């Protein structure tokens, strides 16, 4: 089997991407944030504290003839950005772009943190990291991909995120028309439960490539590109007036700037992030100070190849017995 679904930016900045997901019988369609940095499929629901729901579409398990309460199971997750959610668990039928899993754990939120409430466009998350990170207790549950894998034509999914435009998540096949040149594959460590890999280096604009190993995670659920402070400083030094602002929370730059591109290495291959991908707009409405899309990972504890990086590529998440990642230009 295969599946193919369009993923759409939630706003004009590509702050996140939503993909429609069918849950239950009859189908209840929710728009979920596909997150290769986590491993829980959780949804706003009829059980979510009412004051914490503000415009989201909810899953109502009592209206699904295929929903079954997973007795005794609870979940609770905290994300790198400080947000969190928790609740109980159903199993139900879940379909993405024509690919169906029966008995998928659907984690129903009883509580969500303010940032989730405040984002009306995201109805929940669909985790695509390794199932070892799944938070369901006392019996850990499998991700949608993990459940689908054996049925797929090939045990892979691909992320093709757009810049200011829709893109595609495919399951079970590689669309050879969706990228240019070749896909370069690179080793993955699953030891921390992430799609963790090592970039071979970087360049800023038309500058020379610096060969240096950068370990980090391919994370579709993180907006920006978080890299070591040395790398980030080298980038922003090429933008007149750019500075790191403790009050804002990272590098800012004059909105009148033309940003240079940023290149990262995948083996001997190179992915070029155009300068415009690195512009996240005014820090506050009407400001002429703009927020940068490349930020320091110092104090995160890990480098994160988030959407800023991934949207410059066609990305293969290869869930073979020994997982690997593939990157192509597009």
């Amino acid at each position: 089997s295969t599946g193919s679904a369009t993923t759409t930016p939630i706003d004009s900045l590509d702050d996140a991407y939503i993909t429609p997901v069918q849950i239950g019988t009859p189908a209840q369609t929710l728009n979920l944030d596909f997150d290769t940095g986590s491993s829980d499929l959780w949804v706003f629901s009829s059980e979510t504290t009412a004051s914490e729901v503000d415009g989201q579409t909810i899953y109502t398990p009592s209206k699904s003839t295929t929903a079954k309460l997973l007795s005794g199971a609870t979940w609770s997750i905290s994300y790198g950005d400080g947000s969190s959610s928790s609740g109980d668990v159903y199993t139900d039928t879940v379909s993405v772009g024509g690919l169906t899993v029966t008995g998928q754990a659907v984690e129903s939120a009883k509580k969500v943190s303010s940032s989730f409430t405040e984002d009306s466009t995201i109805d929940g998350l669909l985790g695509l990291a390794f199932s070892t990170l799944n938070t369901v207790s006392p019996t850990q549950q499998k991700t949608f991909f993990d459940n689908a894998k054996a049925s797929l034509d090939s045990p892979v999914f691909t992320a093709d995120l757009g810049y200011h435009a829709p893109g595609t998540y495919n399951f079970g096949f590689i669309d050879t028309t969706a990228y240019t040149g070749s896909i370069t594959y690179t080793a993955v460590s699953t030891k921390q439960g992430f799609w963790e890999w090592t970039s071979t280096g970087y360049a800023v604009g038309s500058g020379t490539f610096k060969s240096t190993s950068i370990d980090g995670i391919a994370d579709t659920g993180t907006t920006l590109l978080y890299l070591p402070a040395t790398v980030v400083s080298a980038y922003w030094a090429q933008v007149s007036g750019a500075k790191s602002s403790s009050s804002v929370g990272g590098y800012v730059f004059p909105c009148s700037a033309t940003l240079p591109s940023f290149t990262f290495g995948v083996g001997s291959a190179r992915i070029v992030i155009p300068g415009d991908y690195i512009d996240f707009g005014p820090i506050s409405t009407g400001s002429s100070s703009c927020f940068g899309g490349i930020q320091s990972s110092a104090g995160i504890g890990i480098n994160i190849f988030g959407d800023v990086a991934l949207k410059a590529a066609f990305v293969v998440f290869n869930g073979a017995t020994t997982p690997t990642l593939g990157f192509a230009s597009k």
